[PDB]
């Protein structure tokens, strides 16, 4: 076998999470690809929701401190909006993890920006890496965090990061239970022009986990109007939905319908990471004991280990779909659930398009979750076409830039600035006050209006969103500035 890095994480592990162990193939295969493999890998693990893939980079970073030919630690990137301190908090807990760590938990815009040799400091917080140099030395495993190339604002970056990155040979793993071959296809060819050994790794018809979850029923339906027309106390429930402010308000009246205000739950990104832990060990424990509420938006989706009987969700795009139907029932021992998809919910972030077209598959090929049978044809024909909107000559400037040393975030974002910018994703530290929490641009506008926002160092004092993307823009070169919350942080609204 000569594996025992990752058998010592599956113990270690299913002790923390008390579960007892299967033995999931493809997860094992995908270890020893990894620590096999003649060339620099390029994994596609293409496993459904649920299935346990989180336990490769865990497996995987305990196989760093022993050998370190091919990587030094592990890079766990998972998907902009998400919530990162479930990962953390295991990392911590059940394996005990400017440093060195063999685990480094970090989102996908962070990630492109490090790579873009931009100021990501107070993200990092002492620090685990804050260097472009870093990431080259790691094995980057993305969590379902490539679908940074439907967003229309960041694709040309993060596929110049996809092409850098395979440029210095560095070894990559790409998780996702919904992998489009559009996308398929532009990792091959990145794969293939460095000369990576690749492989796709999909279960096939005798998986052990794919049947576990075929004697399930899991009904799904479609609906309208308010979240908690829906709601079912005695059993586990969870409403997401696709912002913050929904979320919000949908909590403002959820914390006195359910039964027990004890058991009603918010979850969302604008809050502080303390809040945010403090919220994963909550729900921890509401998870062995009984029943609860869950309102929370896409944050949850990716890096979020919890499981709920009756799940009512917004209508979103078909990979946002399948990561929330994975946490209805997504142990073993429960096989019924529900979900109640919201097809009159408001599309925020998402794009029109691919919303409805998600909708329309759907209602035609009833699918059963976990199953991909059902579901891969949907994602392939809702998740496609990229290619539309790169900005491929600047997608070639920003590879010659982070691939000369002597390019620094003056230079890249001076580049950028000619063909304010991208900047409308830079996320900001806005501190409260001991930890902080990152926040747009244009909220940063929005809460300094309402005179909660001081900042000292920078003087312009911020109206016009382009005086606050250039916050962002000092920020990112690490200019001395400091972006102070005045008013009282809600502990559990979180920030406006
Ligand atoms: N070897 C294993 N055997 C049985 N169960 C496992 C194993 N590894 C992990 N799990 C279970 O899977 C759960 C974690 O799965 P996880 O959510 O990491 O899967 P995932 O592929 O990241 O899913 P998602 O796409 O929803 O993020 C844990 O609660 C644990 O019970
Ligand atoms: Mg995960």
């Amino acid at each position: 076998s000569h594996m025992r890095a990752f058998e010592d994480a599956l113990q270690k592990l299913a002790k923390a999470k008390g579960f007892k162990p299967e033995r999931r193939p493809l997860l094992e295969g995908a270890f020893h690809f990894i620590t096999s493999s003649e060339k620099p890998p390029f994994l596609i693990l293409q496993a459904p929701t649920g299935y346990g893939k989180t336990l490769l980079s865990y497996a995987l970073a305990v196989h760093s401190l022993y050998d370190a030919k091919l990587f030094d630690r592990i890079i766990h990137v998972l998907p902009m909006r998400s919530i990162i301190e479930d990962i953390q908090k295991t990392a911590e807990e059940a394996f005990g993890f400017l440093h060195l760590f063999p685990l480094n938990i970090t989102t996908a815009d962070t990630f492109t920006w490090d790579l873009l040799k931009l100021n990501t400091k107070r993200r990092h917080r002492g620090y685990d890496y804050l260097t472009q140099a870093s990431i080259l030395t790691s094995l980057v495993i993305f969590d379902e965090a490539h679908f940074l190339l439907e967003d229309k604002s960041m694709v040309t970056a993060f596929l110049s990061v996809i092409e850098f990155l395979t440029s210095q040979k560095v070894p990559i793993v790409i998780m996702t239970a919904t992998l489009s071959e559009a996308h398929k296809k532009i990792f091959k060819k990145y794969a293939n022009k460095n000369n990576y050994n690749f492989k796709v790794l999909d279960p096939e018809n005798d998986d052990p986990f794919i049947k576990r979850e075929l004697k399930k029923d899991i009904k799904i339906e479609f609906n309208r109007g308010d979240p908690l027309n829906f709601i079912e106390p005695g059993r586990r429930n969870a409403i997401i939905v696709n912002s913050v402010k929904r979320a919000v308000e949908i909590f403002d009246r959820a914390k006195n319908i359910w039964p027990e205000r004890d058991r009603v739950m918010l979850i969302h990104g604008r809050m502080t990471s303390s809040h945010k832990r403090d919220l994963i060990n909550c729900l921890r424990k509401w998870q062995k004991e009984g029943d609860f509420l869950l309102i929370g938006t896409q944050a949850v989706e990716a890096g979020i280990d919890f499981s709920v009987d009756l799940m009512i969700t917004d209508r979103a795009p078909i990979n946002s779909l399948i990561q929330r139907f994975g946490r209805v029932a997504r142990y073993k021992n429960e096989k019924e659930g529900e979900i109640i998809i919201l097809e009159d919910a408001p599309y925020g972030p998402y794009p029109e398009d691919k919303v409805e077209k998600t909708l329309d598959l759907m209602k035609r090929g009833q699918i059963l979750p976990r199953i991909p049978e059902t579901y891969q044809t949907i994602v392939t024909e809702v998740h496609r076409s990229i290619t539309k909107n790169v900005n491929r000559e600047l997608k070639g400037e920003l590879v010659r830039l982070m691939k000369d040393p002597s390019k620094r975030a003056p230079d890249v974002l001076s580049a950028v600035e000619s063909l304010i910018s991208i900047m409308r994703d830079f996320l900001i530290p806005l501190l409260v006050e001991d930890d902080m929490v990152l926040i747009t641009p244009r909220k940063l506008l929005e809460l300094y209006s309402k005179e909660l926002v001081e900042i000292k160092g920078f003087n312009k004092e911020i109206k016009s969103l382009e005086d606050a993307y250039k916050v962002a823009k000092s920020v990112a070169l690490g200019e001395n500035i400091e972006i102070i919350f005045i008013g009282n942080y809600d502990w559990e609204r979180g920030i406006p």
